[PDB]
Protein backbone atom coordinates (compact mmCIF):
# COMPACT_ATOMS: atom_id res chain seq x y z
CA UNK A 1 0.00 0.00 0.00
CA UNK A 2 1.82 3.16 -1.18
CA UNK A 3 -1.31 4.82 -0.53
CA UNK A 4 -2.17 4.87 3.45
CA UNK A 5 -5.72 5.18 3.02
CA UNK A 6 -5.96 8.20 4.40
CA UNK A 7 -8.73 9.26 2.06
CA UNK A 8 -12.37 7.36 3.52
CA UNK A 9 -13.00 6.45 -0.31
CA UNK A 10 -12.91 2.97 -0.43
CA UNK A 11 -14.88 1.36 2.87
CA UNK A 12 -12.68 0.09 5.60
CA UNK A 13 -13.81 -2.05 8.47
CA UNK A 14 -13.70 -2.54 12.05
CA UNK A 15 -11.48 -4.65 14.12
CA UNK A 16 -12.45 -6.31 17.54
CA UNK A 17 -11.33 -3.40 19.73
CA UNK A 18 -11.68 -0.63 17.41
CA UNK A 19 -8.60 -1.15 14.84
CA UNK A 20 -8.74 -0.38 11.27
CA UNK A 21 -8.74 -3.42 8.80
CA UNK A 22 -8.79 -3.75 5.14
CA UNK A 23 -11.10 -5.92 3.51
CA UNK A 24 -9.82 -8.50 0.67
CA UNK A 25 -13.17 -10.28 -1.04
CA UNK A 26 -11.52 -12.99 -2.39
CA UNK A 27 -13.22 -13.94 -5.24
CA UNK A 28 -10.73 -16.55 -7.79
CA UNK A 29 -7.80 -17.58 -7.55
CA UNK A 30 -5.43 -18.21 -10.60
CA UNK A 31 -3.33 -21.44 -9.41
CA UNK A 32 -0.76 -21.29 -11.61
CA UNK A 33 1.37 -24.81 -12.34
CA UNK A 34 4.43 -23.26 -11.44
CA UNK A 35 3.54 -22.99 -8.45
CA UNK A 36 2.35 -19.23 -7.64
CA UNK A 37 -1.04 -17.81 -7.46
CA UNK A 38 -3.12 -14.91 -8.08
CA UNK A 39 -6.02 -13.87 -6.10
CA UNK A 40 -8.03 -12.15 -7.77
CA UNK A 41 -10.27 -9.22 -5.83
CA UNK A 42 -13.25 -7.28 -7.05
CA UNK A 43 -12.57 -4.53 -4.75
CA UNK A 44 -9.85 -1.75 -3.80
CA UNK A 45 -7.62 -4.75 -5.02
CA UNK A 46 -6.89 -6.68 -8.62
CA UNK A 47 -5.08 -9.90 -8.69
CA UNK A 48 -1.86 -10.44 -6.54
CA UNK A 49 0.06 -13.37 -7.58
CA UNK A 50 2.00 -14.47 -4.93
CA UNK A 51 4.74 -16.69 -4.47
CA UNK A 52 4.72 -20.73 -4.65
CA UNK A 53 5.97 -20.88 -1.24
CA UNK A 54 3.52 -18.27 -0.02
CA UNK A 55 0.75 -19.54 -1.53
CA UNK A 56 1.64 -22.69 0.04
CA UNK A 57 1.40 -21.02 3.49
CA UNK A 58 -1.67 -18.86 2.49
CA UNK A 59 -3.78 -21.24 0.06
CA UNK A 60 -7.03 -20.01 1.24
CA UNK A 61 -10.20 -20.12 -0.42
CA UNK A 62 -12.20 -18.85 -3.11
CA UNK A 63 -15.22 -17.06 -2.39
CA UNK A 64 -13.93 -16.10 1.47
CA UNK A 65 -13.05 -13.01 2.59
CA UNK A 66 -9.65 -11.68 4.10
CA UNK A 67 -8.55 -8.96 5.65
CA UNK A 68 -5.13 -7.12 6.47
CA UNK A 69 -4.81 -5.23 9.98
CA UNK A 70 -2.71 -2.67 11.15
CA UNK A 71 -0.45 -5.46 12.63
CA UNK A 72 0.33 -6.86 10.03
CA UNK A 73 -1.88 -9.53 10.32
CA UNK A 74 -3.63 -10.87 7.35
CA UNK A 75 -5.90 -14.03 7.07
CA UNK A 76 -8.98 -15.54 5.34
CA UNK A 77 -12.44 -15.94 7.17
CA UNK A 78 -15.60 -17.33 6.81
CA UNK A 79 -17.91 -14.16 6.64
CA UNK A 80 -19.44 -14.85 9.81
CA UNK A 81 -16.25 -14.48 11.72
CA UNK A 82 -14.88 -11.95 9.01
CA UNK A 83 -18.02 -10.03 9.73
CA UNK A 84 -18.28 -9.54 13.47
CA UNK A 85 -14.47 -9.53 14.45
CA UNK A 86 -13.06 -7.57 11.53
CA UNK A 87 -15.60 -5.34 10.17
CA UNK A 88 -18.64 -4.80 12.58
CA UNK A 89 -17.36 -3.87 16.43
CA UNK A 90 -20.73 -3.87 17.63
CA UNK A 91 -23.38 -3.49 15.18
CA UNK A 92 -22.95 0.15 15.19
CA UNK A 93 -19.23 0.85 13.54
CA UNK A 94 -19.30 4.33 13.41
CA UNK A 95 -22.29 4.59 16.07
CA UNK A 96 -24.34 7.32 13.39
CA UNK A 97 -27.02 6.40 15.51
CA UNK A 98 -26.28 8.04 18.35
CA UNK A 99 -25.26 11.08 16.05
CA UNK A 100 -23.29 14.13 17.46
CA UNK A 101 -25.97 14.50 20.51
CA UNK A 102 -25.13 11.05 21.79
CA UNK A 103 -28.30 10.52 23.50
CA UNK A 104 -30.64 8.90 21.36
CA UNK A 105 -30.78 5.33 22.18
CA UNK A 106 -27.30 4.92 23.87
CA UNK A 107 -25.62 7.60 26.00
CA UNK A 108 -22.00 7.82 25.50
CA UNK A 109 -20.28 9.24 28.83
CA UNK A 110 -22.92 12.27 28.63
CA UNK A 111 -21.99 14.67 31.63
CA UNK A 112 -25.62 15.86 32.07
CA UNK A 113 -25.02 19.82 31.43
CA UNK A 114 -22.52 18.86 28.41
CA UNK A 115 -21.41 22.48 27.93
CA UNK A 116 -21.69 21.31 23.76
CA UNK A 117 -25.50 20.82 24.44
CA UNK A 118 -26.50 23.34 27.36
CA UNK A 119 -23.75 25.69 28.36
CA UNK A 120 -23.30 27.50 31.72
CA UNK A 121 -27.22 25.91 32.39
CA UNK A 122 -30.61 25.86 30.84
CA UNK A 123 -31.13 22.16 28.95
CA UNK A 124 -32.56 21.48 26.02
CA UNK A 125 -34.38 18.96 24.54
CA UNK A 126 -36.52 16.89 26.58
CA UNK A 127 -38.67 19.41 28.20
CA UNK A 128 -36.12 21.49 29.89
CA UNK A 129 -34.44 18.88 32.38
CA UNK A 130 -34.53 14.81 32.20
CA UNK A 131 -35.14 14.76 36.04
CA UNK A 132 -38.21 16.58 36.99
CA UNK A 133 -40.43 15.22 38.97
CA UNK A 134 -38.34 13.76 42.13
Amino acid sequence: MANPNFTPSWPLYKDADGVYVSALPIKAIKYANDGSANAEFDGPYADQYMSAQTVAVFKPEVGGYLFRSQYGELLYMSKTAFEANYTSASGSVANAETADKLSTARTITLTGAVTGSASFDGSANVTIETTSGS
